[PDB]
């Protein structure tokens, strides 16, 4: 950011960026700000790009200090409003600089370091990569079974698929909390519940998708959805199944259509769905050729099903480095 | 405590108090401890009573400091283990000094300042007085009705006494949380829920009884019990009805017997029940004579009911200062 501030030494801006620069120079905090090396003096309105980028540097500093404290200890005294909280609270001031530069005939300048920076921000965000959480279905099954046993209502394990679907649906559309603090938990059970609490405690733009290994029925996706909602995951992430064994690839389109049939999920999925297609285990239990061909059929029929339900499908290819995977 | 430390200058103790004083002088924290004015030097095992009472002063000092912080700000860094947390963790060392003194033929000394102190602790505890929480039944009903309405299960208001009873019982004996953070609350609703949260945050020996104004049915007491359990009140306080209007005094023995009829409540009540008897409103809506007489009969029949159910009843007489109350 300091190198970018050095280059954005222009003085022409449109009335927009001038107004905003006046805003920042208003709350300029006439202080020494000696923790910085460069630009430790309050930036003058002569060079307005440097003013706005100056506020951007302050919010970066405080974001770094907050993350470093949050990591090094368990907590941080750094105020959240002093940091970039949004993926675009960061982007906004840079967008403004770009609009101003183009407005003032400086598109060549704007397409330089400022553009590089814009693409880095829009591409990498506040957390360099979005993290996926992958876990096998049977662990979610164990969790739910502990819950239904504890609620004196049966055993989710022993329940047929239809019973699982109806119950999960009723609990997702219901308004009463499920388990409480007093739920008996295995180390595994508490592992997955705690991972959900960890996901809820953390920023939304840090995570990607929750991938369910050995997914076979909608009860598994709905299970993860309910387990998220009940772990108070404020902005729950998209759930995606992983079909890797060959039989799962044969049965996959049927299962996806049956999932989209659920009006609730089709309404909350918001027209977009991702499903992972594994390449590792297919050519292991059956013929490599049979695996490749069945994969082709799988992609084809998955797209068919998604178009049939008016949902934008993006398929996740779990390819390896070796041709055998 | 310092004056007590000064008088307890004996050198004879039994082996019990000797062992303990040696323990305390072991972890004596060989430091300056200059915040105290008197006894700032590590107390020598020569004066064992002073060793023990000296530790008592450390725990009192830290208890006062924690209480003062907890009051003046919202929180305290003072570790809880440094304080007296139990109303008798305090009593123990003093009991020990008393036992030791009597062992050594010093019962007279034990019956001086030490005894006064024992009685002051055992009578006033860590919180000078135990605080009652009183609220009228209709407010608990409003809360419950908001919950049953929000849970799309009906209207607690419109429900018969029997329906209220069966539902409350099922919820008391159930293990699932009731409402969540998303329960719509009036300012009154959130008032009573918040008082329960305040009760849960605070120590148990700080509170006494929860008095229900306008109590008429077991549903009212069961209601307060459920609201305590659901507000995570770890050690819920005893619920006690208040009969003050003349009709309520007439119906009181019946309503109290009807309460004891619920085996669930009678088994949890631990053989003890308190019920309040108001003296203010009776001689206002009827005569003073009719009210006095009805109060007498009411006490009589209440005792009969409690003896029939093997419950030790203690009655709370809300007498005023004027004869008319
Ligand atoms: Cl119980």
């Amino acid at each position: 950011i300091e190198d970018l501030m050095f280059e954005m030494s222009m003085w022409r801006c449109n009335d927009e960026l001038r107004a905003r620069a006046d805003e920042v120079h208003a709350n300029s905090r006439k202080d020494a700000a000696k923790h910085y090396i460069e630009f430790w003096k309050s930036i003058p309105t002569t060079e307005p790009y440097r003013v706005i980028l100056g506020d951007v540097r302050d919010k970066l500093y405080h974001t770094r200090e907050r993350a470093h404290q949050l990591l090094s200890n368990g907590h941080s005294d750094v105020p959240v409003e002093a940091t970039f909280i949004n993926l675009e609270q960061f982007l906004e001031p840079l967008e403004l600089c770009y609009r101003s530069l183009c407005s003032c005939g400086d598109r060549p300048i704007a397409d330089g370091s400022l553009l590089d920076f814009l693409r880095q921000v829009s591409t990498f965000g506040l957390s360099l990569v979005r993290l996926d959480i992958r876990q096998e279905s049977d662990r979610h099954t164990d969790v739910l079974d502990a819950i239904t046993t504890h609620l004196d209502i049966g055993s989710y394990r022993e329940w047929s698929e239809e019973r699982r679907q109806e119950w999960l649906l009723s609990e997702l559309s219901g308004k009463r909390p499920l388990f409480g603090s007093d739920l008996p938990k295995t180390e595994e059970i508490a592992d997955v519940l705690d991972t959900f609490h960890v996901i809820a405690e953390l920023p939304a733009d840090s995570f990607g998708a929750y991938i369910i290994s050995m997914a076979t029925a909608p009860s598994d996706v709905l299970a993860v959805e309910l387990l998220q909602r009940e772990c108070r995951v404020k902005q729950p992430l998209r759930v995606v199944p992983l079909f890797e064994k060959l039989a799962d690839l044969e049965a996959a389109p049927a299962a996806v259509a049956r999932l989209f049939s659920v009006d609730w999920y089709k309404n909350r999925i918001n027209g977009k769905q991702e499903v992972m297609i594994g390449y590792s285990d297919s050519g292991k239990d059956a013929g490599r050729l049979s695996a490749a061909w069945q994969l082709y059929k799988a992609q084809e029929e998955l797209v068919k099903v998604a178009k049939e339900y008016g949902v934008k499908l993006t398929m996740f290819h779990g390819r390896g480095g070796t041709v055998g995977r």
